[PDB]
């Protein structure tokens, strides 16, 4: 089995499937978990999510590479058996956007924050092919995300990025942070490369009140936790202002 050395360890309830590993957590979701080995290091886990919707599939967030996600197509196509929609990702990163071509060329339909698609090409990320826009109060414009089924995605602000989204799943108590929300034990919130450290706290507590009823929180570097997810991730951030 695979033991990264950041992100959480495989436990009961999760499949291996090729280099990756897939966890439900819902009878309609389902964690995808891919690794980047860096060198001198060891693997880095990056969570992304399934969602059924009726007869189609619908994606939160590429693997780290192409091939990765190619591997998450296959999943999907052997334990599933239906098309995916439609792919949205959480920001230009490479844990987030890395394997965009494989959904491309799968004839998937992307979406991103518009301002992640003005970032890739700054990132090493090729661009989703279609852009979300968002309210002054963070909800995305509904013209914008067509036919999202049970996704409801919300901009908290700026944080882990400035891009950074997060998407609700409506019909269940998940909610999913990416890279901006890190598990209640974290001692860090990780890469702070390209934070905004003012406006960090504000947008992690504007996350939990987009989805004040989501019991299950899911990030891209920990296993699903609590909402003291939230909570913790905020006072992290509170420190850096
Ligand atoms: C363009 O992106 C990359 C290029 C090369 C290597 C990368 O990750 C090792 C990445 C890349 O995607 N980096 C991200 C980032 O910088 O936020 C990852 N997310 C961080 C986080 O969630 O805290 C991390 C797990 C510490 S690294
Ligand atoms: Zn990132
Ligand atoms: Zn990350």
């Amino acid at each position: 089995e695979i033991r990264p050395t950041i992100g959480q360890q495989m436990e009961t309830g999760d499949q291996r499937f090729g280099d990756l590993v897939f966890r439900q957590l819902a009878p309609n979701v389902w964690q995808h978990t891919s690794y980047l080995d860096m060198p001198g290091f060891g693997a880095v886990a990056s969570n992304g999510l399934i969602v059924r919707d009726g007869g189609r599939v619908l994606v939160v967030d590429t693997a780290w590479t192409d091939d990765q996600t190619a591997q998450i197509l296959n999943w999907i196509k052997q334990e599933i058996n239906l098309p995916v929609a439609l792919a949205v990702v959480t920001h230009a990163h490479q844990d987030k956007m890395g394997g965009m071509d494989a959904l491309h060329a799968a004839g998937i339909a992307t979406y991103a924050n518009a301002l992640s698609n003005q970032l890739a090409p700054q990132e090493g990320m090729v661009a989703a092919q279609h852009s979300l826009t968002f309210a002054a109060n963070g909800w995305v414009e509904p013209a914008t995300a067509p036919n999202f089924g049970p996704l409801k995605v919300f901009y908290p602000g700026p944080g882990h990025t400035s891009d950074n989204i997060t998407v609700g799943i409506d019909g269940t108590d998940i909610a999913f942070g990416g890279c901006l929300i890190k598990d209640s034990k974290a001692k860090s919130l990780g890469n702070l490369g390209d934070a905004d450290t003012e406006h960090y706290a504000a947008s992690a507590r504007a996350f939990g009140a987009a989805f004040p009823k989501a019991s299950m929180i899911v990030m891209s570097h920990s296993a699903p936790d609590s909402r003291a997810a939230i909570t913790h991730t905020a006072r992290m951030a509170d420190k850096l202002r």
